[PDB]
């Protein structure tokens, strides 16, 4: 039994009856008192901590309020069924101390038990919450640990925690993508809807791939987070100089070869001077064919009277590949 | 232990067993008695407050009944699972006082702990409730604190509270928009639905942008609240003098250039004299092109027999940009 | 401690353990006994009331059973989670009395604390329950208090209660309309669904407008309740003498002027003699144009080969306005 | 304290702790024991009843097990949240008796407190459960009390209970119809969905009309239960002798007059001899026009090149009325 | 108080505090101990049974673990709200015994209290669970008692239990069909969705018909279980020798007569030799017409220019009946 | 009463009040203490185990933390209603031991009580969780026991547990397929949706077939897991050498014979050299017809003016079978 005062901003969800001090999920302390200091809305919380932790307690010790995760019941309003709050701590070397300032948020992942801590760089957080789940072959092999805006305001850094035995799965050449929320598609000539898993709808998810021959990633290695499985397909970036973007779509325009979809127009820009230029990811089995005097030309959805097909008219503009021979080149001009 | 009488209008959710007086979330008092005074339906509530707050208690002290937020369980009818009521207080200098009049609503945000309090001006409240959430890069960085009708009855003022560390995000040139409720779209040549986040469906949300070079906003700075992300896009307002509004739509009519969508007709009016005039927000990369003898003329969805495209007929009227050279001008005449 | 006997029809939800007598939400009494009298299914309920209310208790005192509101959990069947019943009372001058007859329903709103009590006249109740909510700029400023059939059986009178500070909002020229339930629309050339707020789906809602210059309404002033926001638009009623109602729709037929929608056919009748006559609400900015030799003639959706537009064929018959000069007239003849 | 043995078939939901004997909702008795008699699965339940009811208890006393209503939580499987069972009784003159046989179901409505008990004759029960609700102007004015198959197996008799003050609403010429479940419609030239109320989806409902001048119904008067509001419209049955039923629909074929929908083909039969004959309900304002040499002839959806209307082709076959003069007749021949 | 040991496979949901031994729903025993025997995972459960049942307890006594029904809350994961387990018993003549082997499942229906036990033969279980409900005129008149695979593995036998008073409803010529799950239909010229009842969605249901003149079925009489109400329509099987199955559908091809749908192609096969043969159920009122030189020939959906009907083209191939005279025949040849 | 220390990684859901040690579902032990050892985040848990298990307790004893299954309430956030954790054990011969290391996951299925343990090889886990259900004729005859990635990272091995009496159902030639999640189909000429069972939506399911004459499988026999019932149809693989894949679809292209669907194009590849080759599963009744000079040629959806059928144009390319005579061959060339 001891007395430790922690200064908080808001006394919400802190009850002297049952609010534990869970260090590593272990009930170490118990909140005793909540008093107020009037200046800058200081909240003095008196907490009784056990004996050996008291001799472990030192000046650099981090306390922070922990609230349950953002859930469906929490946005529904069922405050009786979600759970309870606790406060967390991390002892540091420091000096002898009695008065502690609370932390605004969770401290950085310091501990080492073999779990892998890697960083993901997304343009926004998406449907991901802290505690959303990471899949490999739709098997949960980790979780989203934390997220924070980078110093440049452009991005969100989401750092995730792969479990110990699955660390061999993550490679240098792994690609991570986002599987969160529901997308319903209406497709021509019939429609079928199978988007994503049940847990990924409510909370969000991040799935990833493991390539065949790559060195295993380690120790806070960064990764780009793609927004879709189709955005994370491998292939070769091919620059195109388009005449106009009249019927061309950012991600819906295919590259046909022998009637089969080989590539996908992935980017479409209006460069100054009035020059529409785009670029296209092609499948690796076809990258042998891309050479000098290999032409890529766009086909109109022409009206066919002899073979009445609605699919050709519904798709629209369609890039056709005609192969050639010579040195491999990687940028073409469409006329 | 003390006796303080507070006069309320309706004695609902006030039980002498468990109704606390939460000052800054801190259980200070406890309701002791509810008696009625017959004139004007006065309700005398006797409340026992602690000792140091009693010597802090003074004449300008604001008490008000606090009810849980409007939730899905509250509109569902689960009154056993939502929570409980409390009353709130704010001590002021004043004089010695025993008899207090309750307040109809929450008092204005007085305290200063570094959190930013800014005002938003909307034409209506929308799906926003008090306690709905404010996002930056889909990261919750604040909350909607209060809302009130302005003295002119035209508007709703919604004042929100950005947290202390995220105050640097809000700038003078920031734009806020509304992300609340579900919109389902049926698009031509296929349909895909990804509107908004899960928490924003039930309660509502306000997202915002941070520009690159602007002075940081502070101390009750006002902002317009756009209703949509598309309504909050930057660009240049261009006045147009239209012949008629025959196939033109308020927000669905694009400005093509080189086959790419550059601008968007945003407003369409019938001025007296029978003169249809509208205006159009264009993208900044194109604002270099808008000059004298630069024409903006509308194209019909003409029926094409050689290239059978359904997209041209489904879109309809389409503003085409043809650039020219000279002094930049910002209002055009469509014929 | 006293003994008061109240005679009820059905002893449902009345338990001697916990059934309070909430006068103005204040727990005054407690049910002691339930016995039966056999004639006409009389139910004698013995109730112990406090001392000062006992000297306040007099012959004209109204007791009535109060049941929780119709909720989603009540129609779901969760009788454990909804709540509990109580009985209500209203003391009147009267005489000394011990035996009381219960009331079938809630008594009329007698008390005066500044809240406004106005009446709304609807053809049916709609999705409105007692306790549904009244909005101004989507801000809840009152509630539906009671509803009852008028002596003519044609109507429903719904009397609502605007709160004290918002009484200035309600004017003589205010229009109230109904925002309750979900409507999903499929629109041509794409579809978008944003109907109404979340709380209005489950329980129902009434929104209203406040005009600019009108005297403020007071003291049980009646109002018509429109069923839709489009039905509550201001404008001028214009009588039309139609040839036939061949492609004309009750509320879906527009009045074009300069290609813009100005008015809306609102009523379409077959008067005896075989004379189809209708009427049309026009926008006030156009009411200057309606004059002698101003013609209103209907346009067919003619098939256009030069400009292929599906919108013209999908809309159908379309009233066109051609303006003229002279004395203003308000009834026209369509040929 | 007494001992009364009641023989049941299945001892389900009968606990000696809390199972009351609710006579008219009043807790009269309490289950004491459950023992089994082996022959024909007899279940002897010992029940302690109060003193005055014991001297009231006589040989013709009906006991029956009461189970909560069929709810959403009961089909969901939430057996902890629905409620509890009780048994019911009705004392009759009889003789002194100790041993009672339970009843399979609820006894017939015997009591008289002014509530109206009328019978409805439907071809099947529909979505109606016992305890579903009866509406007038969408105001709940009664409930479905019981249902039973008539001695001819063709029908279901549903007997309902209108409350005391609303007995004046029910007339001899009242029509009752069914408002239960959800119907979603896809309409041409746009689609809008507003079917029914929220409580009617889960449990079902019966709405009814009150005519202007009719004698008020009383004392177990029968009524047909229509399945739809459109099936309950008043009008005149008109027999038609059709050539064939080639494009004619059972309820979707209208009778036009002056371009307005006047009547509705309601029945379509193939009489032996190969004679397709149908019948049609017409609106009363038109019944003046139906006379000798008044012809009713069907129009094809002919393809119109000058006025391109999709509505005419989407509707199909359409009965046209051409009026004449002479004696009124009520059966016509279509050629 | 006694000691009875029962050997179970898995000790799940068996708690020594509250697990009763419900014989015929009557709490007879209470679980005292759970110990393990190591060989073949034997679980010795000690149970204290009452005195008279102990003298009733004999060697052929069947004990089996009973788990709550498969519910929505059980698949949702709400294990706190579903309920509790019990074990069941059936005493048999036998000998004196102390050690009992548990049963894997429920024993066969032995008892006779007038309830009817009939068998249904389905190709699969469908959405039916044990405890799903059986309807007549949408009135619940029984329940699904048990289900088991027959010795030939082709089928599922589902044996159901009609209640005592409704035994007269079930006849020899009754047909049972399946009403379980939700089917949503998109119909041409408009769409309307009313499939099935609310309880049948979650758990499943079996409805049935009662013919007019048939001997009442009894004592484990078998019945085929049709999968749909349309599959259970009466009529005459008519064999057809088709040219090809080019536009013919298994259940969507109608037999027209006088423009009315009379029959339905119900089966379509490719017999060896390359001979497409099918068969068709026709309505009984038409079976008088089927004779020698009565032809059944298929009509193409020919394009009609004079009468523009989309319904003819949307339906497709259509069997037409042309009647003749002579001896009745029941197999035809389509050319 | 004893003392056993178990070292865990994270002390979550381990409370000294109620956390049992369920060996084979039997409450053997109870958690006494949670202390921390600082190095590598060791968590010492003291557990009191019963006497006979203590003399059974030996060095190879496996302890592991067990968490409830992934449920809808667990992803919803209802942590109060899901359940509680326990730890599991398996005694092994070993030596005397006091200090135990916890296991990361469930140990392999060691015990033998007649239940069948077979392995399934899928490319990903799908919607299957541990504890999802296995169906035969939609009858639950087992469950998914465990899942783990194979040493090659390509696959997921899911090992399932068929119950004792249903072991005869599983054969060598059985095929298992996946019935998990909801698929909604929009079909031409009308749409109907009946995908899968209610329990399979939330948690997932695996159904399987039992062939007629096969030896019964046993003792960890592997099986491929098909993703669909259509992917698991028997038939003969037929290699095709296609000209191009212009209108051909991976699984939507049928093989017609006599107007009936016989086979299905199942695979479509672009082999290097620019050679599109595919393969097709045909029905066994037709495999007699596949011979030398039997041609398989693709038909265009040609526009038919005499017989206006939308189905032919909506389907598209269609493989036609024309049979011949000679030796049976299994690979064809399409021109």
């Amino acid at each position: 039994g001891n007395t430790v005062t922690i200064d908080f901003m808001s006394a919400d969800g802190i009850v002297p009856g049952r609010t534990p001090v869970r260090y590593q999920g272990v009930e170490v302390g118990t909140v005793q008192d909540i008093s107020l200091s009037d200046d800058l809305r200081k909240i003095e919380v008196k907490v009784s901590i056990k004996s050996d932790m008291k001799d472990a307690l030192r000046e650099e010790t981090q306390f922070w309020l922990v609230t349950p995760k953002a859930s469906l019941a929490g946005v529904s309003g069922l405050d009786a069924l979600v759970g309870g709050n606790y406060i967390g701590m991390m002892p540091g070397k420091g000096k002898e101390q009695d008065h502690f300032v609370a932390l605004d948020t969770q401290p950085k992942y310091r501990l080492d038990n073999g779990d892998l801590m890697i960083h993901l760089q997304a343009p926004d957080l998406g449907s991901l919450n802290s505690g959303s789940l990471v899949y490999f072959r739709k098997i949960p092999v980790g979780k989203v640990y934390d997220y924070a805006i980078n110093p440049n305001k452009q991005g969100v850094v989401i750092d995730v925690l792969i479990e110990r035995r699955f660390t061999d799965l993550v490679k240098k050449g792994s690609r991570f993508w986002n599987v969160s929320g529901v997308d319903a598609n209406v497709s021509i000539s019939g429609a079928k809807v199978k988007l994503e898993s049940l847990a990924a709808l409510v909370n969000g998810a991040i799935a990833f791939d493991s390539p065949e021959e790559s060195k295993p990633a380690e120790a806070e290695d960064t990764f780009g987070l793609y927004e879709d499985l189709a955005h994370s397909q491998r292939g070769v970036i091919i620059k195109l100089e388009l005449p106009s973007g009249a019927g061309l779509t950012a991600d819906s325009t295919p590259l046909m070869y022998q009637g089969l979809e080989v590539g996908q127009l992935t980017k479409l820009d209006l460069n100054p001077g009035g020059k529409v230029t785009g670029e296209m990811t092609v499948d690796p089995s076809v990258v042998t064919l891309l050479r000098e005097n290999t032409r890529i030309e766009l086909r109109n959805p022409k009206l066919s009277l002899s073979d009445a097909n609605l699919s050709a008219l519904l798709t629209g503009k369609t890039f056709e590949l005609v192969p050639g021979d010579g040195e491999p080149r990687k940028e073409f001009v469409v006329v």
